């Protein structure tokens, strides 16, 4: 109710909340990237189930076992979800279906009521056309965000500040909209949120992080990957300015 009549007053919060969040009160699915954050072994098994033919040594059933210290509990992901096996086909289901237990089902509870009271003042057809990055932008404002600011308090990794692949990145940067800006520094650190004495006191969930860029290791085709967790983005060997400028624009949006 508050937050909600917040955004209908033209009023910003500093309520800035988890992804998954933003995707619960939208009504969008988590997907595997919010696990990512919170539990890196768990995104690190499940990428790997989804991505190769595990079907001959799986071995595992298609419940789970959370353990409620005195005895375990067999938690079903559907209908007779412990009897069910899990297969190919049945590893995006699966995987899809985890991620929604492992931190859907202990912020469930939570949610719907945030929800429930945030949209009996908003419209929910009216705010469902935002994105789950554009509700934090609409929610807590958007914020005018110095490049020089961001690129005197970035670190490189397998980069200089003159690589050429770095120096097309600020250009790029500095070409994006005040909009594009928000949405890269919460492509790759999560929040639209910067510190007062701005990007040089910039803190992840392990302490304190300057925003890092790392060499990717992968080819001009493959694109940006953003590890949260360290304000970090893996920027691969781009061959053009606008391959970059593209790559960029694709992953902060998605």
């Amino acid at each position: 109710r508050i937050i909600g009549k917040a955004v209908y007053d033209e009023m910003t919060v500093d309520c800035h909340f988890t992804r998954a969040f933003y995707k619960r009160v939208l009504s969008i699915p988590v997907d595997l990237t919010d696990v990512e954050a919170l539990d890196p072994e768990f995104h690190r098994s499940l990428v790997w189930i989804l991505e190769n033919d595990i079907e001959n040594v799986l071995d595992m059933t298609f419940s789970i076992e959370q353990d409620r210290f005195g005895i375990t509990e067999i938690i079903d992901l559907k209908e007779n979800g412990r009897n069910i096996a899990v297969t190919n086909e049945n590893k995006r289901e699966y995987v899809e279906l985890v991620c929604r237990f492992k931190l859907v089902r202990v912020i469930e509870r939570q949610l719907s009521a945030f929800a429930e009271g945030f949209f009996e003042i908003l419209d929910v057809d009216m705010l469902k056309m935002f994105n789950e990055k554009e509700l934090e932008l609409l929610i807590s404002g958007l914020p005018e965000i110095d490049v020089d600011d961001w690129r005197n308090n970035t670190i490189y990794f397998g980069y200089t500040s003159d690589s050429q692949v770095i120096r097309w990145y600020w250009r790029a940067v500095r070409n994006f909209s005040m909009e594009e800006r928000a949405k890269l520094l919460q492509f790759a650190t999560g929040t639209s949120k910067l510190p007062l004495e701005g990007f040089a006191g910039l803190r992840c969930q392990n302490g304190n992080q300057k925003f890092q860029i790392h060499k990717a290791s992968g080819g001009s085709s493959r694109l940006p990957t953003a590890h949260t967790a360290f304000n970090q983005l893996d920027l691969p060997e781009y061959d053009s300015y606008e391959q970059l400028v593209k790559a960029l624009l694709f992953s902060l949006e998605e």
